[PDB]
């Protein structure tokens, strides 16, 4: 409720710093790079 | 600044309860009275 010019751009900012999505998705491929390691590390093993 | 419909309008009437010209125009008026007061009166002491 305003009309100063790039308040609702500063205050969403301020409100959301980091969409819950993004912080979801980092969460989620961060928690499956383990399961990345062993799998690879497996993979070089043979041959 | 703001889109609050009716906000103008109080914030105006709050700063200027009352405009300087009306308050000047009766003052004038009422400083005046006086002298109409003494100059109907020396008419109606005349006939």
């Amino acid at each position: 409720n305003t009309l100063q010019p790039g308040c609702n751009q500063a205050c969403y900012d301020r409100a959301f710093p980091i969409s819950h999505i993004r912080y979801w998705v980092f969460q989620i491929i961060m928690v499956c790079t383990p399961s990345l390691c062993f799998i690879t590390y497996s993979v070089h093993q043979s041959a």
